């Protein structure tokens, strides 16, 4: 019975922190950025999140007072919770789908990547939720008891849809781009290494006297620079000519040394500065650029999804113990307490969305910084 109190209080505290937060977020995402197809996607999320904070009131009002006043709430207000559900699922799984094919082949990162085909997949998701929440309002009536064989039916066809397939599809496609992420890792690990032992090499030689040290630094170099040209467009092209070119006057130099002068060989070897800084660096610059945008987004979006399924998951865990489990036994007694702060905790998911893209990214320069 103290359970019921804390229903309300979650209930209570969820809606004095999700109108502002969530509002805020809508307003800024909307009247600032400029229309890409990425931001229209959290932007969806953000406004069905509110939509469902702004139903809020009514639940605590029944809860309050065991509702006395129409028979149209009891048949509303418990569909919106569903939709909501059922369209952040989806959106969910699009955003997931999208950031997991965007790394893939440019027939469909150049097909219609365009604002209007993702305004047009928001429409079929919208719809598509609410075809599946008209059920919810079509099998509901008061005996005031507001409950429901075809609940053995629903119940399965609810956990099947929003929560079980959609799980799949996004914990496949980010386990692909994890396994495909720690791959280019290892490269750019063994590029950097092949960089550095031609660097400390190049400053060895210098200071080397003797012919003999001088054509072993210049052996240890020709090594590397050959496994790191291995290592792998017109930048290809521009890379690969500045790693021959770089080669070549490694030869030059080693036939200097090999006939018996070392200053003429001093000079050639200082002369690779020129042209390692003129070809490689730009392209170890953008190496290292071209790696942390996509950690600053695999990462906010994990987080996002990981939370949403932790918060939701009790709510299908008691739907399905109470869908098997016969009534009129001291277990329903307490089923139906605990009932009450399940869907509690499911709907107040809605107040931990807003916060994280504060936490992981002015108001403009961090939330247009996480919705990148
Ligand atoms: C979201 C929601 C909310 C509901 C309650 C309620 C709100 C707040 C709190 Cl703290 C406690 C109760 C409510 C009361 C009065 C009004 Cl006017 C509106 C809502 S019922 C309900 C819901 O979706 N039920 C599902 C299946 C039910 C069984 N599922 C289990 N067992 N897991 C459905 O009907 O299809």
């Amino acid at each position: 019975e103290p359970p019921v109190i804390l229903s309300m209080v979650i209930l209570s505290l969820t809606f004095l922190l999700g109108l502002p937060g969530n509002g805020l977020v809508l307003w800024v995402a909307g009247l600032k950025m400029q229309r890409t197809v990425n931001t229209i996607w959290f932007l969806h999320l953000t406004l069905a999140d509110l939509l469902c904070c702004l139903s809020l009131p009514f639940s605590l009002a029944h809860l309050a007072l065991q509702w006395p006043y129409g028979r149209f709430l009891c048949k509303l207000i418990p569909s919106i919770i569903v939709l909501n559900m059922f369209a952040s699922v989806f959106l969910l799984t699009a955003i997931s789908l999208d950031r997991c094919l965007v790394v893939f082949k440019p027939i469909w990162c150049q097909n219609h990547r365009n604002v209007g085909m993702a305004c047009s997949i928001c429409g079929c998701i919208w719809v598509v939720a609410f075809v599946m929440c008209i059920p919810v309002f079509v099998y509901r009536e008061i005996f005031n008891r507001c409950g429901y064989t075809p609940l053995v039916a629903i119940t399965i066809t609810r956990l099947v849809v929003g929560f079980l397939l959609p799980s799949v599809i996004m914990i496949a496609c980010y386990s692909f781009i994890v396994f495909r992420m720690q791959r280019a890792r290892r490269q750019l690990a063994d590029l950097e290494d092949n960089w550095e032992t031609l660097n400390d090499n190049l400053k060895v030689i210098e200071k080397a006297d003797n012919a003999a040290q001088v054509k072993d630094a210049l052996t240890k170099m020709r090594a590397a620079a050959l496994d790191a040209q291995k290592a792998t467009s017109p930048e290809m092209k521009d890379f690969r000519h500045g790693f021959d070119i770089l080669v070549g006057q490694i030869d030059d130099a080693l036939k200097l040394a090999n006939e018996g002068k070392v200053k003429e060989a001093q000079a050639a070897a200082e002369q690779l500065k020129t042209t390692r800084n003129a070809y490689i660096q730009k392209y170890l610059e953008r190496a290292r650029s071209t790696l942390k945008s996509q950690s600053k987004t695999f990462r906010v979006a994990v987080v996002v999804v990981a939370v949403f399924l932790v918060c939701w998951t009790p709510y299908h865990i008691f739907g399905v113990l109470s869908l098997l489990t016969d009534p009129e036994t001291p277990l329903g007694k307490t089923l139906m307490s605990w009932d009450h702060v399940c869907i509690a905790l499911a709907s107040a998911n809605s107040c931990f969305n807003p916060f994280l893209y504060a936490l992981l990214g002015s108001i403009q320069g961090i939330l247009e910084a996480a919705f990148s």
